[PDB]
């Protein structure tokens, strides 16, 4: 019995983990991931940029980023209001990364964008990034708070 | 050898847990949830006061309850018609209380209202409590129908 | 010990077999499934009519399938564009038929369809069918691209 018991659990376990794996596609597929695209989602919350790296993070994805005008689009859309994009300057100042690593290989700057501006009076230059009216990019200050959009794998 | 064979197993029990607790995490997300702010739903199926209660606890939450002003109005948006709430006052005429027990500390009544109606001929009063696109609460019988919010803890 | 631990084991399955139903009950709840209805969902992705098959299936559920007016109604509220339905004649011309099985009975053919019209171009005549906007519908090529909605049952 014990051996036969614990070859069950190992089907039960088998069986649960393909189960989970069901619920975890309809749930992109409802909230729609498209085929072969990664997908963005949010729960359309305004938080610093920490909190937004920290929130992506504890849902094992990534903050958003667009690699080409398709995405910009894409997360535009599901943003709705402006949102933070992983990619900052803090490392360099004037020299933008992902903060996945790495330089940028495409970019939707708005004009006089980025100006590393002060005005603002939160402390410090604008290290972050936002997407502003008509999907443009602005480097605005990480300590600023902007909507939560993560990205999660094609 | 069983012994590795059930602590491998556990293992993957353990990973399977966690894995579900990020599904219910992304999918709250998804579905707008704000950080430390309650998390509430609907189906926007309108349904006798017996049904809300039955079906919110089938779903191991409750109904939707506006503990301030802020929570009213949420409740609000996420409802976008009617909505029972999970005050009555069914016990004992007159006082009303949250389905989770204890007497209201926050509440607002439309004008003229509560008044137990008993007008509506469907036998009775009124004793259950729902709120109207503008945010105000009146008192409605229970055996009426209108919106299924449930909420869940913060 | 062992038989200790292998019935923890059967426990902490069960909760995790229990926690699971809740996470479906609850996505389904959010996506709107009203009680006794099938409910409906879509990723809003248009695609050739063998794709939108292949892809409900791989979700254990069909593709959406209007057996009366209600139901009619709910697929085209959750479209919001036109959308394939789970009824082709590609068996015997002239003959719909559900791909689960069954002649057609309920109906909602627009003016002058089908016609199993070839002047697509797109090679062969017309054996799947849409809904368009306004919920009728229109035999047309299982080739051509059209957005996918999946039902899972009542
Ligand atoms: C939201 C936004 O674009 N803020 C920018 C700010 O980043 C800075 O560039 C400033 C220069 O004066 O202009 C502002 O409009
Ligand atoms: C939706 C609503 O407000 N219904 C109220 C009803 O509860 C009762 O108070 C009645 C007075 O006869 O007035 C109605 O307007
Ligand atoms: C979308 C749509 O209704 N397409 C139809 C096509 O299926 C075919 O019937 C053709 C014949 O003239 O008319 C088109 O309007
Ligand atoms: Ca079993
Ligand atoms: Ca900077
Ligand atoms: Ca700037
Ligand atoms: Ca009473
Ligand atoms: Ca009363
Ligand atoms: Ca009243
Ligand atoms: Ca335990
Ligand atoms: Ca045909
Ligand atoms: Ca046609
Ligand atoms: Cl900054
Ligand atoms: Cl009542
Ligand atoms: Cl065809
Ligand atoms: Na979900």
């Amino acid at each position: 019995a014990i051996e036969v018991k614990l070859a069950n659990m190992e089907a039960e376990i088998n069986t649960l983990k393909s189960k989970l794996e069901l619920t975890n596609k309809l749930h992109a597929f409802s909230m729609g991931k498209k085929s072969g695209k990664k997908f963005f989602v949010t729960n359309h919350e305004r938080m610093p940029f920490s909190k937004v790296k920290a929130l992506c993070s504890e849902l094992r994805g990534t903050v958003a980023i667009p690699r080409n005008a398709e995405e910009n689009k894409a997360i535009q859309e599901v943003a709705k209001t402006s949102a933070f994009l992983g990619i900052t300057d803090e490392v360099t100042e004037g020299q933008f990364m992902y903060v996945t690593g790495g330089r940028l290989t495409y970019s939707n700057w708005k004009k006089d964008q980025p100006d590393d501006w002060y005005g603002h009076g939160l402390g410090g230059g604008e290290d972050c990034v936002h997407i502003v009216d008509n999907g443009l990019w602005n480097d605005i200050s990480c300590q600023a708070s902007h909507t939560a959009v993560c990205e999660f794998p094609a």
